[PDB]
């Protein structure tokens, strides 16, 4: 249907990056057979790919000289097979009317046809709501995500926390023991816009890498006092988007979770204390967990066994409180230690059963008012924070 | 008095531990098997390993402070080995446990009863040795072709023939047929035997072979060459046996043609790059076909969606048009293996297996109307022979 036959000329480098965008997103066995193509439409003087799965729904737009309009389903893997098999010469397609007739040097592909009548259109896509650097929005959705619950017998988890303050909008993630927050200034469409929506995780992350191109990536949720009606998040930016329907849940109240003041402050590098758990741990009893001895100016970690494997490694920590001795689930730890994408770490214990707060240091900065172990000292504004629950072991 | 102690470079401690447990992999069946087995003595040390049917053995140049032997695990020993710094590794049995220390890291691991360790076997008399470059290249070229299939053994082990001065290797899982010839220089001139080994066993063993620039196989000398139940590959600083195969192994140059109807020659690496796209709508991967025509070939697969693809590439072609249908991936590890720049098939019918071999300058690619009747077999030191496919209805 249509009238015409759809035909065009692209030049396969980009005909190829295109088409995996779309495949990338909606993986799976889809539920309905008919998703599982993709849909070709040539037009004006571009090309564009689309996909949808009833939850995601991505779309890239390529220039390609159409010598032909109309649109085509053709199976969607195979297409990105096939796509990045091919030479690196330009690439003829040609629909044959039920066939799609592919052609690329020497190459002759004839793929099957699926019904261009049974795709189910896919949705629309809110307006603009503000925009930001696309390599920020990356940084930030990493930070953010490991956070963040893959485990699906329960939602809540499995979201990531979009919070827009008009001006700043600020990230949370949460599997129930870690907690991650990242603060970020972007340009808004109202300069009065607030709230608050959550999307799930791995669809926003997956987006976080149609941001190369673009740099400047494009947030679309609504306007005004429609931002949370229209159940659905835009990501744009360059010539790839995608829309994601948003998760209908509410998110732990979060900011009461952090502390106000620390009982103890540690600060040691980053790099040598990732290599000393991954090290301490290969002992670590089915993994389950590392122990961190804080005295004076040095911290022991030490995991043991049932063998009573035992190992530990002694290194120079720049501390201030009274000794402080605290268990972590190694992965956890160095999960949030990847994450601070800095030099140094800065930890923040209460006590030993209460959550230790990482952060990021650069620079001497403070200390300043790291003197005084006998006492509570300054929670410290910072843009990253990861919250890690101490860990426990049955007997 | 005191039980082993010493110290080892770690780059040094940690290749000798992962070439010992690279091979006696798995679960060992008797749980003893799963520990390695550290001996100080002389002015060196050795780490050796055994599961009743390889057993290899690293020696290490490493400054023993005092000589004894200790069985730790296996894994662990591997894993911390490779996870450590680069400083100088201080091992230090304090009796029932192993106190490991590398900078600011120490460890203590538990200690296995070096006394249930059932001692490793001793190694047949040198049979003759090859460099070591050369026997890895080998190893793989005819490994590809042997059975992976454990309900049947046979097809599992690479036949090695001892004809004194040359040896050839041959592995078939009954599609293909990989064989290998060979030049090494042996120890009695007269050497005259042929044994199978297990497949993965060797090819394991053609990696320790970096070092040594020149391997030995150990099967034993003269009337005994078959007796003495195992083969032993050495050199550097490594030594292995493995446990012979007790098998017949198909009797193999009757397979052979000896002249071909047809015979093509085309470039390797646009081949293998063909059959990779052309088989992507290849139906469940079963079968790619070759139309053979003029100077010309059109490989095509397609499919129950009909989902056909198909290319074109110029053939140095000599014969009769022939169509004839392959598994794309027996295929490809053919054309692989032939380490060459360009490929030679060799055909007799079409339900009759292809002749693959290497082509490197034109020293007869067809060579004009030769011509047309029979063509001749041609000498060569490695051949791939590939049955061609049928599928079902």
């Amino acid at each position: 249907v249509g009238l015409t036959d759809l035909t065009f000329r692209l030049l396969r480098e980009s005909f190829a990056d295109a088409v995996s965008w779309v495949a990338k997103n909606l993986p799976a066995r889809p539920a309905v057979p008919v998703l599982s193509g993709v849909l070709l439409t040539g037009s004006d003087n571009g090309l564009t790919i689309s996909g949808f799965d009833y939850e995601v729904s991505a779309e890239a737009q390529v220039g390609a000289e159409i010598v032909s309009p109309g649109s085509v389903l053709v199976s969607g893997r195979l297409l990105s097979d096939i796509t990045r098999a091919l030479p690196n010469k330009p690439v003829d397609v040609h629909v044959e009317g039920n066939r799609v007739a592919l052609t690329c040097g020497n190459a002759r592909f004839s793929l099957p046809t699926m019904p261009v009548e049974d795709y189910p259109t896919l949705p629309t896509l809110p307006e603009e709501t503000g925009l930001l650097p696309a390599e920020l929005f990356a940084e930030a959705i990493s930070q953010v995500a490991i956070a963040a619950g893959r485990d699906d017998t329960l939602p809540m988890l499995t979201g990531i926390r979009v919070e827009i303050l008009g001006e700043t909008v600020v990230l949370a993630a949460t599997d129930r023991f870690r907690l991650a927050v990242r603060e970020l200034k972007w340009s808004a469409s109202s300069p009065d816009i607030e709230a608050a929506v959550l999307v799930p995780a791995k669809t926003l992350a997956e987006a976080a890498k149609a941001g190369i191109g673009g740099s400047d990536v494009r947030l679309s949720l609504g306007t005004g006092p429609g931002v949370g009606k229209d159940g659905l998040l835009g990501i744009s930016g360059n010539g790839k988007r995608s829309t994601t329907r948003l998760l209908d849940a509410e998110f732990p109240k979060f900011r009461q979770l952090l502390p106000t003041e620390h009982t103890a402050v540690a600060t040691m590098d980053v790099a040598e204390l990732i290599e000393a758990i991954k090290l301490v741990a290969l002992v670590a009893d089915r993994g389950a967990q590392v122990r961190m001895e804080f005295a004076d100016g040095s911290v022991r970690l030490s995991a043991g066994a049932d063998d009573v494997g035992r190992a530990e490694e002694d290194l120079v920590v720049d501390y201030a409180g009274e000794p402080l001795t605290i268990a972590f689930n190694p992965t956890y730890l160095t999960d949030g230690l990847s994450s601070l994408r800095s030099e140094r770490v800065s930890f923040g214990f209460t006590t030993a059963g209460k959550p230790a707060l990482l952060r990021p240091v650069s620079g001497d900065d403070r200390p300043v008012a790291g003197l005084n172990g006998n006492g509570p000292f300054p929670a410290v504004s910072t843009d990253y924070v990861y919250l890690l629950m101490p860990v426990r072991l049955p007997g």
